[PDB]
C-alpha cells in the first residue's frame, strides 16, 4: 500500500550499521556507501532492539557499523527549499552521561556539539536529531549562520571520547519538516 506522502520528497538516506533498507513511511537506506564503499552489514549489535521504532524501522534506526574516527557523509544536492536532516542515533556502551560526548556538522557546520546519546535519552531507545534547512538561490542557511552550498552536504562527525557514534540513522528528505508524519496519541478504538 501507500498513503503517506514522504517517500515522495526523499533524496537520500543512510543507515550505518544495517544494509540497503526500506522503512515503512518508504525511506531508503543505500547500503554501507562511505565505510570503505564496500562491504556487508557486521551485524554485530542487532542485539537489543530498540523501544521507540518497529520491527522494521527498528533494525534500520538501530544496526551498528564501525569506521575509525571522523566519519564523513556526502549528499550531492541540485534542488533548492527547504532540507531537513533528520538522522536517528542509538547505543553508545557503557552507562556514562555527560562523558560521551559527540561533534556533529553539516555542510561543515557544527549544530549538536556534545552529542551523549546516552544523556540524551537515556536507556538504549531511539535518538533523535532535527534540524531544518533553507537553501535558495543555490546558497546554504543552517540555523542561524549563512553559507554558500558547495556541490552537497556533507555530515562530518568528529571523535570526542572513543567510540564514534556507534548506531547512524542518517535520513535527509526535501522540502519541509511539516512533511514528517506525526499521528498524536488516541485512545479508545480505532
Ligand atoms: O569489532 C566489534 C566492535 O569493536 C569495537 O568495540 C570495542 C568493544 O568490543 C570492546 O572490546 O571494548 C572496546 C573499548 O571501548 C571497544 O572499542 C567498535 O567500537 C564497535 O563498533 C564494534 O562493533
Amino acid at each position: 500500500g501507500a498513503m503517506s506522502g514522504l517517500a515522495d520528497k526523499v533524496i537520500w538516506a543512510v543507515n550505518a550499521g544495517g544494509e540497503s533498507h526500506v522503512d515503512v513511511h518508504g525511506i531508503h537506506y543505500r547500503k554501507d556507501p562511505l565505510e570503505g564503499r564496500v562491504g556487508r552489514a557486521s551485524d554485530y549489535g542487532m542485539k537489543l532492539p530498540i523501544l521507540r521504532s518497529n520491527p522494521e524501522d527498528q533494525v534500520l534506526y538501530q544496526t551498528e557499523r564501525y569506521n575509525e574516527d571522523s566519519f564523513g557523509y556526502d549528499i550531492p544536492i541540485k534542488e533548492e527549499g527547504e532540507y531537513v536532516l533528520v538522522l536517528k542515533f542509538a547505543e553508545v556502551y557503557f552507562a556514562q552521561s555527560q562523558q560521551k560526548v559527540f561533534d556533529v556538522r553539516v555542510n561543515g557546520h557544527t549544530v549538536v556539539k556534545d552529542l551523549d546519546i546516552f544523556d540524551r535519552v537515556g536507556h538504549s531507545t531511539a535518538h533523535d536529531e532535527i534540524i531544518p534547512i533553507s537553501i535558495k538561490k543555490g546558497k546554504l542557511s543552517v540555523q542561524g549562520e549563512v553559507s554558500t552550498f558547495t556541490g552537497k552536504l556533507s555530515v562530518e562527525f568528529v571523535k570526542g571520547y572513543y567510540d564514534n557514534p556507534k548506531v547512524c540513522a542518517l535520513f535527509i528528505m526535501k522540502g519541509t519538516a511539516d512533511d514528517v508524519p506525526m499521528l498524536q496519541p488516541h485512545p479508545g478504538l480505532e
